């Protein structure tokens, strides 16, 4: 009731964790060493299912840190009440690809990764390891309401039809 | 109470449908036939309406389906209560405008449609088919208060000013 | 307790404001003039700190003028309980980089800035004025339940682990 059941699929798993205990979201780990090149895209696992109960939806989203630092972009997953299969980072290496060449990767701080073994890689290359905490997930309560078609609203509002409106 | 009220704005609008009866979301149908070229941005019609009451705001989101394998970004909308008029989908194709030509666009699950009557377009490109299923509308509550502007707040918190810090 | 406590910390600074007495969002200013050329990243300042009580989180967004109408690309920030620092606008002028010039830089509408004294710029960038509209801030209620390892969860879902469906 004030519980929410964690499945922890493998090894590579971590229990999601929360920083401070007002801040709203678990923070959340790769599972997985992923490299992504400039506009590659993934499903990074996280090898961790949840049990969202009815009247929320689970908000899987970027961390600050990673977002403002990196050219790697987490777009938001809606968590379904109900889903208890692996949650998967949706991500995208956003970095151009301009075809330069470069000896460094980059980790998510946007550091450059220095290697015994030189390789090189295309520029604006990330990895990801396996047990970095690369997002979150906040949960929500919504409203789910039956539909009710209709040829006119009940009430008239201010905002009325105005949208998509200048600064 | 709960219910929701809809309209429907023309003939090309299909009513939002829920697949799972705990899913947090209704999904979202295009109204309109679209070719997206390599960063091309559109505002695609729904040709739905809805009456979201006071306390609540709509998030106008993607789908897990199409932004994992498309380069299909459909950016958030929040959904004003009172705003009656037709819901925008907010898109971009963020695929590269590598100069590239090809005979196949690509749909929505990014697999290449098979034309009898050949033609060259951009690599990259995308078709949305009117009547697709492209987006998802999730409603939830808010919080609206009174803001006081002040000097210093009433508690010191654990957090205080950190913010966008490594992993 | 419907009471929002805003610290100004600046004259830069704007109070936040909501347009519709119904909207979900407070309207967010820059407290600074940038300009983003394009790949450009940046966090922008707003010298606007907030006190978000426990049991909600901030979401701080874009707007749909800015967002549909220029390649300024926002990525929603969650805003902790108890965060009083300084909120930041996590942006990137995501036009391509096609080494092109132009005389004319975009404001936040997508219109040329005509300027008496003439400069060469890149292609696709954009200038936000300190005092500018370019996000808003949406409160909403969070479930922050402790976590409950399991080997199985208690119940059996209709959806199970299907996810990242087709169209
Ligand atoms: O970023 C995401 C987005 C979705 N899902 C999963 C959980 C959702 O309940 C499910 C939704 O799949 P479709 O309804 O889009 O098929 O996919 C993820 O694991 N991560
Ligand atoms: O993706 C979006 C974003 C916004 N809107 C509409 C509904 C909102 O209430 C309204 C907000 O317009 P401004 O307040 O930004 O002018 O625009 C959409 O239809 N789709
Ligand atoms: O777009 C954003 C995202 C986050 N933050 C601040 C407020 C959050 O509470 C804090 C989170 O920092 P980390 O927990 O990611 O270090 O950063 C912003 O000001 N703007
Ligand atoms: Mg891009
Ligand atoms: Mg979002």
């Amino acid at each position: 009731t004030n519980t929410l059941q964690v499945k922890l699929l493998s090894k590579n798993a971590r229990m999601p964790e929360r920083n401070h205990k007002t801040d709203a979201g678990y923070d959340i780990f790769s599972a997985e060493t992923v490299v992504l090149e400039p506009q590659e895209k993934a499903v990074i696992k996280t090898d961790v299912a949840v049990s969202i109960p009815e009247g929320y939806v689970g908000l899987l989203t970027s961390r600050s840190g990673v977002s403002s630092k990196t050219h790697l972009v987490i777009e938001t997953g809606k968590i379904d009440a109900g889903y208890h299969g692996n949650l998967g980072i949706n991500i995208k290496n956003d970095h151009e690809d301009d075809k330069m060449q470069t000896i460094f990767l980059r980790n998510i701080d946007n550091e450059k990764i220095f290697e015994k073994e030189r390789h090189l890689y295309k520029l604006g290359s990330y990895r990801i390891e396996k047990g970095e905490r690369i997002a979150q997930l906040v949960i929500v309560p919504i409203w789910t309401p039956e539909l009710k078609q209709v040829e006119e609203f009940e009430s008239v509002s201010e905002r009325g039809e105005k949208g998509f409106g200048s600064s």
